[PDB]
Protein backbone atom coordinates (compact mmCIF):
# COMPACT_ATOMS: atom_id res chain seq x y z
CA UNK A 1 0.00 0.00 0.00
CA UNK A 2 0.96 3.56 -0.62
CA UNK A 3 0.66 7.20 1.67
CA UNK A 4 1.26 10.25 0.01
CA UNK A 5 0.88 13.26 2.18
CA UNK A 6 2.43 17.04 2.46
CA UNK A 7 3.14 18.54 5.54
CA UNK A 8 4.71 21.83 7.02
CA UNK A 9 5.53 21.30 10.05
CA UNK A 10 5.36 17.56 10.41
CA UNK A 11 2.06 17.26 12.05
CA UNK A 12 0.57 15.54 8.77
CA UNK A 13 3.76 13.97 8.37
CA UNK A 14 3.29 12.24 11.84
CA UNK A 15 -0.12 11.04 10.99
CA UNK A 16 1.10 9.25 8.09
CA UNK A 17 3.57 7.21 9.98
CA UNK A 18 0.99 6.59 12.87
CA UNK A 19 -1.70 5.43 9.94
CA UNK A 20 1.34 3.50 8.16
CA UNK A 21 2.17 1.58 11.79
CA UNK A 22 -1.56 0.77 11.70
CA UNK A 23 -1.81 -1.18 8.30
CA UNK A 24 1.34 -2.75 9.24
CA UNK A 25 0.18 -3.85 12.69
CA UNK A 26 -2.71 -5.96 10.67
CA UNK A 27 0.06 -7.98 8.77
CA UNK A 28 0.15 -5.89 5.62
CA UNK A 29 3.38 -3.68 4.41
CA UNK A 30 2.67 0.10 3.25
CA UNK A 31 5.29 2.60 1.98
CA UNK A 32 4.37 6.42 2.83
CA UNK A 33 5.84 8.83 0.25
CA UNK A 34 6.18 12.58 0.50
CA UNK A 35 4.27 14.13 -2.67
CA UNK A 36 7.14 15.87 -3.87
CA UNK A 37 8.84 12.11 -4.50
CA UNK A 38 5.73 10.06 -5.56
CA UNK A 39 5.41 8.75 -9.18
CA UNK A 40 2.04 8.91 -10.51
CA UNK A 41 2.16 6.18 -12.32
CA UNK A 42 3.40 3.61 -9.97
CA UNK A 43 0.25 5.12 -7.60
CA UNK A 44 -2.37 4.60 -10.22
CA UNK A 45 -1.56 0.95 -9.52
CA UNK A 46 -2.84 0.97 -5.89
CA UNK A 47 -6.33 -0.63 -5.17
CA UNK A 48 -6.41 2.25 -2.41
CA UNK A 49 -4.94 5.81 -2.96
CA UNK A 50 -4.20 6.92 1.16
CA UNK A 51 -3.80 10.81 0.63
CA UNK A 52 -3.05 13.54 3.66
CA UNK A 53 -2.20 17.01 3.56
CA UNK A 54 -2.98 19.87 6.38
CA UNK A 55 -5.08 22.82 5.91
CA UNK A 56 -3.95 25.97 4.14
CA UNK A 57 -4.79 29.26 3.41
CA UNK A 58 -8.77 30.18 3.45
CA UNK A 59 -9.06 26.51 4.23
CA UNK A 60 -8.02 24.65 0.74
CA UNK A 61 -4.84 22.58 0.25
CA UNK A 62 -1.61 23.04 -0.10
CA UNK A 63 -0.95 25.20 -2.92
CA UNK A 64 2.23 24.92 -4.90
CA UNK A 65 2.55 21.17 -4.79
CA UNK A 66 -0.34 18.96 -3.22
CA UNK A 67 -3.30 20.51 -5.17
CA UNK A 68 -1.23 20.44 -8.53
CA UNK A 69 -0.85 16.55 -7.47
CA UNK A 70 -4.59 16.24 -6.77
CA UNK A 71 -5.39 18.33 -10.14
CA UNK A 72 -3.13 15.86 -12.10
CA UNK A 73 -4.67 12.20 -10.61
CA UNK A 74 -8.09 13.49 -11.09
CA UNK A 75 -9.32 12.24 -14.79
CA UNK A 76 -7.80 8.87 -13.79
CA UNK A 77 -9.08 7.99 -10.65
CA UNK A 78 -12.59 7.23 -11.52
CA UNK A 79 -13.58 4.06 -9.17
CA UNK A 80 -10.79 4.22 -7.20
CA UNK A 81 -11.19 3.79 -3.00
CA UNK A 82 -9.63 6.67 -0.98
CA UNK A 83 -8.83 7.57 2.36
CA UNK A 84 -7.84 11.07 3.44
CA UNK A 85 -6.68 12.23 6.74
CA UNK A 86 -5.05 15.45 7.80
CA UNK A 87 -4.19 17.81 10.67
CA UNK A 88 -5.29 21.67 11.02
CA UNK A 89 -5.18 24.23 13.11
CA UNK A 90 -7.81 26.79 14.12
CA UNK A 91 -10.39 26.04 11.59
CA UNK A 92 -13.35 22.84 12.00
CA UNK A 93 -12.61 20.91 9.05
CA UNK A 94 -13.78 22.27 6.15
CA UNK A 95 -10.44 22.03 4.14
CA UNK A 96 -11.03 18.40 4.29
CA UNK A 97 -15.19 18.20 3.73
CA UNK A 98 -14.34 20.07 0.97
CA UNK A 99 -11.61 17.31 -0.16
CA UNK A 100 -13.97 14.70 0.42
CA UNK A 101 -16.71 16.51 -1.63
CA UNK A 102 -14.08 17.21 -4.52
CA UNK A 103 -12.72 13.42 -4.67
CA UNK A 104 -16.33 11.75 -4.51
CA UNK A 105 -16.96 14.54 -7.63
CA UNK A 106 -14.02 12.58 -9.34
CA UNK A 107 -15.52 9.50 -9.33
CA UNK A 108 -13.83 7.89 -6.41
CA UNK A 109 -15.27 5.68 -3.21
CA UNK A 110 -14.31 7.55 -0.10
CA UNK A 111 -14.16 4.53 2.23
CA UNK A 112 -14.01 5.54 5.74
CA UNK A 113 -14.81 9.23 7.43
CA UNK A 114 -11.54 11.52 6.49
CA UNK A 115 -9.56 11.39 9.64
CA UNK A 116 -8.48 15.09 10.92
CA UNK A 117 -6.30 16.00 14.45
CA UNK A 118 -6.03 19.84 15.14
CA UNK A 119 -2.34 20.16 15.40
CA UNK A 120 0.16 17.10 16.56
CA UNK A 121 -1.29 14.24 16.83
CA UNK A 122 -0.31 13.45 20.80
CA UNK A 123 -3.47 12.37 22.20
CA UNK A 124 -4.72 10.93 18.96
CA UNK A 125 -1.93 8.76 18.30
CA UNK A 126 -4.32 5.85 18.28
CA UNK A 127 -6.88 7.00 16.10
CA UNK A 128 -4.39 7.30 13.69
CA UNK A 129 -3.16 3.67 14.27
CA UNK A 130 -6.52 2.40 14.39
CA UNK A 131 -7.65 4.56 10.88
CA UNK A 132 -4.51 2.22 9.47
CA UNK A 133 -6.41 -0.78 11.00
CA UNK A 134 -9.62 -0.07 9.22
CA UNK A 135 -8.10 1.12 5.56
CA UNK A 136 -6.19 -2.79 5.99
CA UNK A 137 -9.09 -4.37 6.45
CA UNK A 138 -10.61 -2.86 3.08
C1 LIG B 1 -0.20 29.55 5.84
C2 LIG B 1 -1.07 28.71 6.73
C3 LIG B 1 -2.43 28.79 6.66
C4 LIG B 1 -3.25 27.98 7.45
N1 LIG B 1 -4.60 27.96 7.22
C5 LIG B 1 -5.35 27.21 7.99
C6 LIG B 1 -6.82 27.22 7.81
O1 LIG B 1 -7.39 27.89 6.94
N2 LIG B 1 -7.50 26.42 8.71
C7 LIG B 1 -6.91 25.66 9.76
O2 LIG B 1 -7.61 25.04 10.54
N3 LIG B 1 -5.57 25.65 9.91
C8 LIG B 1 -4.82 26.37 9.09
N4 LIG B 1 -3.47 26.37 9.24
C9 LIG B 1 -2.86 25.58 10.31
C10 LIG B 1 -2.34 24.20 9.87
O3 LIG B 1 -3.32 23.45 9.14
C11 LIG B 1 -1.92 23.41 11.11
O4 LIG B 1 -0.87 24.10 11.78
C12 LIG B 1 -1.50 21.96 10.86
O5 LIG B 1 -1.23 21.32 12.11
C13 LIG B 1 -0.24 21.92 9.99
O6 LIG B 1 0.09 20.57 9.74
P1 LIG B 1 1.43 20.23 8.98
O7 LIG B 1 2.61 20.45 9.78
O8 LIG B 1 1.22 18.86 8.48
O9 LIG B 1 1.48 21.15 7.79
C14 LIG B 1 -2.64 27.13 8.41
C15 LIG B 1 -1.25 27.09 8.51
C16 LIG B 1 -0.46 27.85 7.68
C17 LIG B 1 1.03 27.75 7.84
Amino acid sequence: MKIVYWSGTGNTEKMAELIAKGIIESGKDVNTINVSDVNIDELLNEDILILGCSAMTDEVLEESEFEPFIEEISTKISGKKVALFGSYGWGDGKWMRDFEERMNGYGCVVVETPLIVQNEPDEAEQDCIEFGKKIANI
